[PDB]
């Protein structure tokens, strides 16, 4: 007998109750029963993205055969899972695959149509060295074999729709990936078997939180596969926490730990403006607007078919543009440089646009993606930084129309890029001196209206209609940039404590460092690099000269024109 | 029992102490027991590396079973291992080995959740049983995987997993990537201390703990084929057997680290590195001793570590005419620090004068020349992250070169146009030019080196930006080598020529006057010593190869390279 | 030609066998490092190609062997020329 | 046959990632083939033909000597080939 060498009787296993109580999927079982009762072409092929429980559909079919929920043409059938990996096992010689396969087909003809065959992973059957479609193909055609195929959508349209004969001997039954609520119903169906195996209890709020977090924070794996993965691994984790040396009920906190490893954010975002002024002082208005945008995004009030932040940053450099972006991605999601910076001074032509979107099919930069779109397809929860967007060719703003309205961009390889989890930041200088010359005792609203009119003469009318809010980036005064220099001295003290030194300063040295490179026309970044050079050259040179010892009072005392470092 | 016929019980051997004690790997055993006590995905597979203790994790698991340190669910479990050739011992018939394997699987179904099966080289067992009118191992165990009658534990390399188990469907979703980390040095020390007693009681010798840390450190430092911790265990046991041979043939038992060094060489850093540097410089490169000492100072100030490691090591402008061994200096730096000739990067910037500079060098925009090429600079450092970079002819640059140079001298870490992150801080960046070389060819004589350096640095400040050259470590001067260094380098060329002629079977000594004719004919201030090489080739070897084939020069004579009025002649005496 | 390896390879995990192996680098890299069920029963004795010195020594001993067969006087310049010219002009 | 003459005729028509194979050849004389091994090229005479300075040499060979013409057409070749490659040529000649 060749069936017992290679098949697995599913209905006999469901008779002993080893299979899963498949709950749901009723219309797919009904369409499969419609297919298996035709005259010719009785062969459904279950098609969907992987993980969605297609073997579960055939297990439910076998359980309906055991119970008798089938029509009066399927009572008494046997469902036999065939193993295409097992027929190509000893493929040494000529005509040894065909011996096994013809033994299977003779024994299926022997049963007089009483056996539903289940050939999972149907893409195996096409390439078998002619081979394997051409012995099943006439018996598939006449409907005297009842092969329930089951294969991936992409494997189906890559292997089987290439071959039209084997394609028409089957019939598609498209399997919809289940919803979040349907996953909840699945887990409520399968709670009892896991609580009777792990001997623990499972809390139902942790179940619905597990399904919700699995659907939200995992995009590769699909429901219910990732959900039952999280439940099973948390059940085993609680099993070993009991079984080591103390809870038996799984909470959703353990679910979140398994999700992150493998809600005080509300209280943080209430003080998010304080969090943004933790690292950059001054520029209250952009802090308020960005904190409002993040609060509306985490509150979910905003339209979820839009990006988070459409913000046109203006004004001269060094007023706290990129430091704000770094601390924003830090206190928002992860880090100062878990982001993307794009220098838009590069892009100045039409092939610039084809660079940042991606080359079309048949051209040079095709297989190596775009530049924007690849950088976002790597990091879907990130921050996009367009350095000097005014320097661009004027058609890049058409791409950014698509970006800032729809949150989707279609690269050159023909796929879409999701922008509904990132923040677009655009830096410009179209009104820098206009705000510098009129910052004194002129308010925020009229300055915004003036620079809005100027940039509206600069930019297209379609693109200015897409922005959430255009901040001004007013020039900071003497005490503001002096406090910025104080913050730079504090983070320099942090870096030297990372180096392992305790270095003091004179207040006169602080005043000279604040008055080295102060300019409202370029920002604090000349002041930053001036302090950086005038400290990192002589002090770290005296470190390399063999003077400084970790644990001595090191006062940055003033010279006549310089700053001397002492050892006391 | 067919299990008692040709399978291996590991728990009986751990109960009888016939196995290796395992110290470490607590996290991996804990995650393995997380993976085992499930209902779906019951079988783990130990993805590891060739020699990182994949067998030792299951050995320690069986020892925790015997010692009862396991959780309650795995108490009483008997881990039986699967043995290949024992099952293929007496089985050649049509259906004898396969019937044996089926009886093994019937026994595994019979024990009813009591036996964990362990299979080393899982992919091999899936592709082993090449029989006739029969079946293999993989597609007979494959029913037992997705039927719950097997609590299997796998062990394989990552690559054969990524070929043979990720490709399948049921074999994929019945197996779990319990990744095994390659252990650290001090973890290897702890493991060797856990097994020092076994080897000492075996070989009747003693093992020193400084020898243990020296063996572990130098095994991770030098050995590339094997991995931790197996190479250290092999070094310990090979040293033990070598001391046993010293007892036997031609009286010690304490294995010291000197024995480890003798075995490993038959198979320390800072000041020795400094002295080897400062000595081995003068062998290849002749002269330029100011630059020798300056590179020695830069090496000291870089490897002190007291500065910022957020900047690359090399920031050097090397000035002087061509033919002074700038390439020899770069190759000497590679020969010491990275120990090769072409452990280096030479890029000639005398062609990127136009706008197409960052495109060709760093990485091109698509639709251009360098885009289907990779990148002359950043993809070169992708090829050699651990190397030295040379920038010839920095004076032929473009304003979109200095931007790359400013980003390098600030950071070292860099990103090309495609958008991937490179870092330069393990490398050396060397630039060269020849702007002030006319002044150096004019008045290097009767002038010093310090004010020479300051004056040519002023010339650089005429040509370059001060803040750009502010980030340079040091600029040295390559003087025009005139008489004795020319004599030495022509002597080197003649040494290799003498070596080839002596292996041919002649003996040639040059006159000093003929070497003076080489110096006057091969050296020029505008080029240096490349006309030295081609003039040596022409004026020596072409009459010499004319004469040797001529049936004139008998072996065994001192062939004096005398002088003609303007030629160099090879005479016999 | 079960035939030999399933009768001798099990003795390696039986301790009855103390064999000495000999193979090319290619068969160790193809048929033994892939054969991972037997990796820690062997040790890679990397026999290197001998240099010109050891070649000349081996050729002197085998000169003493070969002069009983060809009945010739092999001269030592021919030995050093054989070692050198075989090292250079044959890859 | 290790002692042959290798003619690489009209080499400037080739695609510029064929010259890297020839960089291996003119660097070391060993060349890694497809099957894996290496082939000793240190007994061959590798001769390449090209005409990259056609208009230049037809225009200016009069009133110019051999060395300056070699320098000028070598600069043209430097625009075409690599300087990593034509440094490894033993002797460019100019017709
Ligand atoms: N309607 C359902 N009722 C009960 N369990 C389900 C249901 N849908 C899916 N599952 C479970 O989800 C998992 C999916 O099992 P499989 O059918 O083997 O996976 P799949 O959906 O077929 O995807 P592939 O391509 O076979 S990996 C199993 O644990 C099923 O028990
Ligand atoms: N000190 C030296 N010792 C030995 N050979 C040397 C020495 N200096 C120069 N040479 C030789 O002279 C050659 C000159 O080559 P280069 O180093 O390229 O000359 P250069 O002065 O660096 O001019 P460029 O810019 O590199 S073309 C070297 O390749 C060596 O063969
Ligand atoms: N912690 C440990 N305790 C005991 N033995 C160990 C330990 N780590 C490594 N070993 C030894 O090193 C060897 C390496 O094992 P493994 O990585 O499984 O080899 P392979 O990679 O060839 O399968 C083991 O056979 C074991 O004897
Ligand atoms: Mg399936």
């Amino acid at each position: 007998q060749a069936l017992k060498k290679y098949t697995i009787d599913l209905t006999e296993r469901a008779e002993q109750g080893k299979l899963d109580p498949v709950i749901g999927r009723d219309e797919e079982i009904r369409r499969t029963i419609q297919v298996l009762q035709r005259r010719t072409k009785n062969n459904p092929v279950l098609i969907g993205e992987p993980g969605v429980g297609k073997t579960a559909i055939v297990e439910g079919l076998a359980q309906r055969i055991i119970n008798g929920e089938v029509p009066e043409g399927l009572k008494g059938r046997r469902v036999l899972a065939l193993d295409m990996g097992a027929l190509v096992a000893g493929a040494k010689y000529r005509g040894e695959f065909e011996e096994r396969l013809k033994g299977v087909l003779n024994d299926l003809a022997k049963q007089e149509g009483n056996v539903i065959l289940f050939i999972d992973a149907l893409h195996t059957m096409v390439g078998a060295g002619m081979d394997a479609g051409n012995m099943l193909k006439p018996a598939l055609a006449r409907g005297e074999l009842h092969c329930v195929g089951a294969t991936t959508l992409d494997e189906y349209r890559q292997y089987i729709e290439k071959d039209a004969a084997l394609e028409r001997r089957f019939q598609k039954v498209f399997v919809a990936e289940p919803s979040v609520e349907d996953t909840i119903a699945i887990l409520r169906g399968l709670k009892e078997r896991y609580e009777l195996h792990h001997h623990v209890q499972i809390t139902d709020p942790a179940i619905v939180a597990a399904a919700t977090l699995s659907h939200r924070y995992i995009a590769d794996r699909q429901l219910p596969d990732k959900a039952i993965d999280l439940i099973d691994e948390a059940a085993s984790s609680i099993r070993m926490q009991i079984d080591s040396k103390l809870r038996n009920k799984v909470t959703d906190a353990e679910i979140a730990e398994v999700l992150a490893r493998w809600e005080s954010e509300r209280e943080k975002l209430l003080r998010m403006e304080q969090e943004l002024h933790h690292r950059v002082i001054g520029q209250n208005e952009a802090v308020d607007a960005v904190s409002n945008a993040i609060r509306r995004s985490r509150a979910g009030l905003a339209d979820p078919n839009r990006p988070i932040g459409s913000f046109l940053f203006l004004g001269p450099t060094g007023v706290g543009k990129t430091e704000l972006c770094k601390a924003l991605a830090n206190f928002m999601f992860d880090s100062d440089e878990a982001m993307v910076r794009i220098d838009m001074s590069e892009f100045m032509e039409k092939h610039s646009v084809s660079r940042l979107v991606g080359a079309p099919p048949g051209y040079v930069g095709y297989e190596e993606g775009g530049y924007l779109t690849e950088a976002v397809r790597r990091r879907p929860y990130s921050v996009i930084l367009l350095d000097a967007v005014e320097k661009a060719h004027p058609d890049v703003f058409n791409i950014l129309l698509q970006v800032l309205d729809d949150g989707r961009l279609t690269d050159g390889q023909g796929r879409t890029v999701d922008f509904r989890n990132t923040v677009v930041i655009m830096t410009s200088n179209l009104g820098s001196d206009l705000i510098q010359e009129r910052f004194g005792e002129l308010d925020y609203a009229h300055m915004k209206e003036l620079v809005l009119g100027v940039v509206s003469h600069n930019f297209r009318p379609e693109f200015i209609n897409r922005i959430d809010e255009v901040v001004v980036f007013h020039p900071l005064g003497e005490q503001h940039i002096a406090s910025i220099a104080q913050i730079q001295l504090k983070r320099l003290y942090k870096r030297l404590e990372e180096r392992g030194y305790e270095i003091h300063i004179s207040d006169e040295a602080l005043k000279l460092l604040s008055e080295n490179g102060y300019d409202p026309v370029y920002g604090a970044r000349p002041l930053k690099r001036a302090i950086q050079q005038q400290i990192e050259n002589p002090l770290a040179q005296q470190i390399l000269s063999g003077e400084l010892v970790p644990g001595k009072v090191i006062r940055l005392e003033v010279n006549e024109d310089r700053i001397v470092a002492v050892q006391h």
